[PDB]
C-alpha cells in the first residue's frame, strides 16, 4: 500500500531479492526494528575487507601497524571488556532446563532469563538502535563449507570490527549463502548500542553501551541476541554464542558434543598419527599446547584448532571432530617465542590486535612478549599513554587478544578443513592446581573420565580454586546434570570407540611456589605417554584417582633434576579434602539432575582414597 516493509532502497551492497526467503525475512524485519541507514550484505571478498579496514582508519576506530603485513590494532572503550557473565543468559521456558536448581546458594552454572522479562529487555534496547549506521549481514559458516558437521548462521551487525573479526574467524561471505539456499540457520543480532546522534560521549572511538549489555541466547528459537558490547565473545556471535552455548543445544538435541577443547595431531618416530582434544579453562593454555613445537625428537605436533571442537560419532564408532573456527582469537600476553613460536609466525601477517600495545616503531608489544626493544624504541599502552617498563599499569590489557587466520599457522594440519573431521582417540582435562594433583592421570572407564572432567578445578587468575567442570562452566548452553548424562549416553551409542580419558596439571608448585614441571614444548613427553596408552603400552601405575605413569615411564631426558617424588605424589590427606569439597559441589549446584553414574564415582573415588 506504501513501501511494504521493503528496505531495498537502502542496500548499499548486495541484493535482498538474491537472499533465501527466511534470510530475507530476518534482515528487513530487524532492519523495520533497528532502523539502519544503510543495508551492507557482505560478499566476503578481499576489496570489501581491504576497503572496510581503511575507513576504520580513517576514522580512528584501528590503527595501522607499520612493522607488519597488513596487521591492525583497536584499542576499546576499557568499560567494553569488563566481567559480564551477570549479563549474559539463557532463555528457556523452564529454569531447570537451563541450569540446574540448586540446594543451598545461587547456581554458578549458567544464567537463565525467562521470555517474560528478555522481550522487555530486548523491547528497552534494539528499536531505533541502528539509526545512522550501516547494518552489515554476515552470512558465516562454522566449520568447513560442506561438512556435514557444519552449521551456519547470518549476523546482522552495526560493527565494522564485527565484520572485519567474524572473516577472520569464521567463513564468511557469498559462497555460505549459496551453500544455505533455504536450510536453517542461526539467526544473530548484534548491535553496540549507540545510535546516531550519539546520546552519551564516544570513549576511545569505540562504541559500547556498558549500562545496557546484554548477551542473550534463545536456543528454542534457534536465536542469538547481543546488545551494547563491540569485544570478543560479545560481539563476534559464532566465537562462544553459536560455537559453545546455541551448538552444545543443538548437540544435546542431535546427538553430538560442543566442546570449549583445543583438536591437535600428533605423529610419532614411525609415522603413526593420532588426535587428541584438550579441556582447559582460561589462562590455562590450550593455544600453547594445539600450536606446540615439541622437542622430542621425531615427535610431530599439527594444529586443527585451538579452542571448540564439534565432535560426533560416525557409523564406524570413529569420534570425529572438526574445529568450527576459520581463526585463532588468542591471548596476547605471554605469547612468546619460548611459549608458542608457531603463534609468533602466524600472526606477523593479516592480524588484527585489540587492547596491546604498540612500539614506536609500528609493531606490537605486551607481558611476557620475551624480545627486548632497541634503545629509544618507546611503547604506547593499550590506553593510549606513554608506557615505561617501571610503572604499576601493565602495557596490554591481561585478557588482549589477536585475531589471526588458522591457514598461517605453520603447522597447520593437512586436515584441519577436512569435512569428515579427524578421529580423537583422546580427550584430555586440566587447570591451574598448585597443590596436590599429579602431572599426569589416567581415568578408570568411561564413565570415572565424565566424573574427572565434571569435578575439574582452577586457580582464578589470598588465592581461590574454583569449579570450572569440562572447562564449560561460563558457556553450558542447558542443564549441567542433562550435559553429563549426554556424555554418559555416549557409552551405550553402537560401536562407538571411546576415547581415553587424562587429567593433567602443568601448574604443580614446590613450597616455595616454584613450578616443578618446566611445561611447553616438554608436554610432548606427557602426550608421548598419552600415546603409549592409547596403543595399549604398560607404562601405568594404578593409584587410587586413576593410573599415572610407572618409574621411568616418561622420557625425562635433558630434563635434569625434575622432582619426580613431589610432582607425582599423591597424599590422602589432600584427596580426602578434595572428594568432600567435589561431594558438595555436585550436590549443591547440580543436585537432582546428578547423574547416577557420577554420584558412583565419587562414591568410588572416596572409597579408595580411604584405603590408602
Ligand atoms: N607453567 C605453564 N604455564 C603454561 C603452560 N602452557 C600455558 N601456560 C600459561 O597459560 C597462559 C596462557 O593461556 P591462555 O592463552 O590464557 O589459555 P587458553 O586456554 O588458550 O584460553 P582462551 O584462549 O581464553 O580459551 C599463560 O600464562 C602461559 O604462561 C605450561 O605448559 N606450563
Ligand atoms: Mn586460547
Ligand atoms: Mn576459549
Ligand atoms: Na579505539
Amino acid at each position: 500500500l506504501h513501501n511494504g516493509l521493503d528496505f531495498s532502497a537502502k542496500v548499499i551492497q548486495g541484493s535482498l531479492d538474491s537472499l533465501p526467503q527466511e534470510v530475507r525475512k530476518f534482515v528487513e524485519g530487524n532492519a523495520q526494528l533497528c532502523q539502519p541507514e544503510y543495508i551492507h550484505i557482505c560478499d566476503g571478498s578481499e576489496e570489501e575487507y581491504g576497503r572496510l579496514l581503511a575507513h576504520m582508519q580513517e576514522e580512528g576506530v584501528i590503527r595501522k601497524l607499520k612493522k607488519y603485513d597488513n596487521c591492525w590494532l583497536a584499542l576499546t572503550d576499557p568499560r567494553d571488556v569488563a566481567r559480564i557473565d551477570s549479563k549474559t543468559v539463557i532463555i528457556t521456558q523452564e529454569q531447570r532446563d537451563t541450569v540446574p536448581i540448586p540446594k543451598s546458594g545461587q547456581s554458578q552454572l549458567g544464567r537463565w532469563m525467562s521470555e517474560e522479562d528478555f522481550e522487555k529487555a530486548f523491547n528497552a534496547r534494539f528499536p531505533g538502535c541502528m539509526k545512522g549506521r550501516t547494518m552489515y549481514v554476515i552470512p558465516f559458516s562454522m566449520g568447513p563449507l560442506g561438512s556435514p558437521l557444519a552449521k551456519i548462521g547470518i549476523e546482522l551487525t552495526d560493527s565494522p570490527y564485527v565484520v572485519a573479526s567474524m572473516r577472520i574467524m569464521t567463513r564468511m561471505g557469498t559462497s555460505v549463502l549459496e551453500a544455505l539456499g533455504d536450510g536453517e540457520f542461526i539467526k544473530c543480532l548484534h548491535s553496540v548500542g549507540c545510535p546516531l546522534p550519539l546520546k552519551k560521549p564516544l570513549v576511545n572511538n569505540w562504541a559500547c553501551n556498558p549500562e545496557l549489555t546484554l548477551i542473550a541466547h534463545l536456543p528454542d528459537r534457534r536465536e542469538i541476541i547481543s546488545f551494547g558490547s563491540g569485544y570478543g565473545g560479545n560481539s563476534l556471535l559464532g566465537k562462544k554464542c553459536f560455537a559453545l552455548r546455541i551448538a552444545s543445544r543443538l548437540a544435546k538435541e542431535e546427538g553430538w558434543l560442543a566442546e570449549h577443547m583445543l583438536i591437535l595431531g600428533i605423529t610419532n618416530p614411525e609415522g603413526k598419527k593420532k588426535y587428541l582434544a584438550a579441556a582447559f579453562p582460561s589462562a590455562c593454555g590450550k593455544t600453547n599446547l594445539a600450536m606446540m613445537n615439541p622437542t622430542l625428537p621425531g615427535w610431530k605436533v599439527e594444529c586443527v584448532g585451538d579452542d571448540i571442537a564439534w565432535m560426533k560419532f560416525d557409523a564406524q564408532g570413529n569420534l570425529r571432530a572438526i574445529n568450527p573456527e576459520n581463526g585463532f582469537f588468542g591471548v596476547a600476553p605471554g605469547t612468546s617465542v619460548k611459549t608458542n613460536p608457531n603463534a609468533i609466525k602466524t600472526i606477523q601477517k593479516n592480524t588484527i590486535f585489540t587492547n596491546v600495545a604498540e612500539t614506536s616503531d609500528g609493531g606490537v608489544y605486551w607481558e611476557g612478549i620475551d624480545e627486548p626493544l632497541a634503545p629509544g624504541v618507546t611503547i604506547t599502552s593499550w590506553k593510549n599513554k606513554e608506557w615505561r617498563p617501571q610503572d604499576e599499569e601493565p602495557c596490554a590489557h591481561p585478557n588482549s587478544r589477536f585475531c589471526t587466520p588458522a591457514s598461517q599457522c605453520p603447522i597447520i594440519d593437512p586436515a584441519w578443513e577436512s569435512p569428515e573431521g579427524v578421529p580423537i582417540e583422546g580427550i584430555i582435562f586440566g587447570g591451574r592446581r598448585p597443590a596436590g594433583v599429579p602431572l599426569v592421570y589416567e581415568a578408570l572407564s568411561w564413565q570415572h573420565g565424565v566424573f574427572v572432567g565434571a569435578a575439574m578445578r582452577s586457580e582464578a587468575t589470598g588465592k581461590v580454586i574454583m569449579h570450572d567442570p569440562f572447562a564449560m562452566r561460563p558457556f553450558f548452553g542447558y542443564n549441567f546434570g542433562k550435559y553429563l548424562a549426554h556424555w554418559l549416553s555416549m557409552a551405550h551409542r553402537p560401536a562407538a570407540k571411546l576415547p581415553k580419558i587424562f587429567h593433567v596439571n602443568w601448574f604443580r608448585k614446590d613450597k616455595n611456589g616454584k613450578f616443578l614441571w618446566p611445561g611447553f614444548g616438554e608436554n610432548s613427553r606427557v602426550l608421548e605417554w598419552m600415546f603409549g596408552r592409547i596403543e595399549g603400552e604398560d607404562s601405568a601405575k594404578l593409584t587410587p584417582i586413576g593410573y599415572v605413569p610407572k618409574e621411568d615411564a616418561l622420557n625425562l631426558k635433558g630434563l635434569g633434576d625434575v622432582n619426580v617424588e613431589e610432582l607425582f605424589g599423591i597424599s590422602k590427606e589432600f584427596w580426602e579434602k578434595e572428594v568432600e569439597e567435589i561431594d558438595k559441589y555436585l550436590e549443591d549446584q547440580v543436585n537432582a539432575d546428578l547423574p547416577y553414574e557420577i554420584e558412583r564415582e565419587l562414591r568410588a573415588l572416596k572409597q579408595r582414597i580411604s584405603q590408602m
